[PDB]
């Protein structure tokens, strides 16, 4: 009985880069397949792995910022759930 959510078609993009396959999800699976996309693509910072750098990826377009740290939880659900529509 979680939230089901629709994402947009850039996060869809996203998440589906990362080999999810559906269109319809859980805020805590988007979150999930994001992180992944963080860590396949190589985005965070070696030493403090919390800092993420996205200004040269479509990541950095969802977020709408060049770099961010994951401890950002407001602007981490709110950009998200700029991206998605409610089920
Ligand atoms: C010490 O290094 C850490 C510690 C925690 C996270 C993290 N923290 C989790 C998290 C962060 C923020 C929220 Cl609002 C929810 C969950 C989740 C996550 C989910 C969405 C995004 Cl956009 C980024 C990360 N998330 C992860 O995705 N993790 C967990 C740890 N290791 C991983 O391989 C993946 C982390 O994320 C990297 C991808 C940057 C790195």
């Amino acid at each position: 009985q979680e939230t089901l959510v629709r994402p947009k078609p850039l996060l869809l993009k996203l998440l589906k880069s990362v080999g999810a396959q559906k269109d319809t999800y859980t805020m805590k699976e988007v979150l999930f397949y994001l992180g992944q996309y963080i860590m396949t693509k190589r985005l965070y910072d070696e030493k403090q792995q919390h800092i993420v750098y996205c200004s040269n990826d479509l990541l950095g377009d969802l977020f709408g910022v060049p770099s961010f740290s994951v401890k950002e939880h407001r602007k981490i659900y709110t950009m998200i759930y700029r991206n998605l529509v409610v089920v």
